[PDB]
Formats: C-alpha cells, structure tokens, sequence
C-alpha cells in the first residue's frame, strides 16, 4: 500500500546517516570485490552479498514496496560482514557501528509507516 516515491522518501535518510559514517561507511560503499581484493574464499561463504550503494540504487528504482524489504537488506549486509571477518577487525567493529545507528533510527521511520 505505498507509492514508490513515497517509500524512498521515507527510508532515505535513514540511508544516508549509514553512507555518511565516517571512517565506519567506507568498507560498505561499494560492493566487496574479491578478485580486486584478492579473496577467494568470500562467495564461498557469502552468498548473498550487500552493500549501500546496492542499496541505495535498490531504493531509487522501485525495488522495494513494503519497508522490510528494504530492512532485510540493510541486516543482510550487516550479517555478511560479521560472518566473513574477524570479530576484533575494522569492518567487524565498523559493521557493529553501522548496526547500531540503524537501530537507534529505525524504529520511529517503521511505526510512521
Ligand atoms: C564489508 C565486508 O565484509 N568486507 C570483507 C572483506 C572486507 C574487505 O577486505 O574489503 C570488506
């Protein structure tokens, strides 16, 4: 029961104080590249991989039509990042960063909806 342009309106704040985490955004601007980065082993273990600008293009082409959806993606890309890497890493602590500012703003935008 939303319009597509409603929807983005309303999630995309919520987006961008995820894009605008500085350090703790950068691992997540761009999808993980394992050739580039030289790991083989990450598509063997994530599956199904996420990222904010996936997201975000996601969000601004009517990929999503119920809110959760695009929550789904949000904790998948949180999810990944605490499988694939070392708890004491800088992407593990920069993800748990991530999460939290999720969670402390997401409450309010869901309950609007
Ligand atoms: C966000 C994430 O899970 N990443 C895994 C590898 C790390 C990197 O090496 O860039 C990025």
């Amino acid at each position: 029961i939303f319009k597509p342009e409603e929807l983005r309106q309303a999630l995309m704040p919520t987006l961008e104080a995820l894009y605008r985490q500085d350090p703790e955004s950068l691992p997540f601007r761009q999808p993980v590249d394992p050739q580039l980065l030289g790991i083989p082993d990450y598509f063997d273990i994530v599956k199904n991989p996420m990222d904010l600008s996936t997201i975000k293009r996601k969000l601004d082409t009517g990929q999503y039509q119920e809110p959760w959806q695009y929550v789904d993606d949000v904790w998948l890309m949180f999810n990944n990042a605490w499988l694939y890497n070392r708890k004491t890493s800088r992407v593990y602590k920069f993800c748990s960063k991530l999460a939290e500012v999720f969670e402390q703003e997401i409450d309010p935008v869901m309950q609007s909806l």
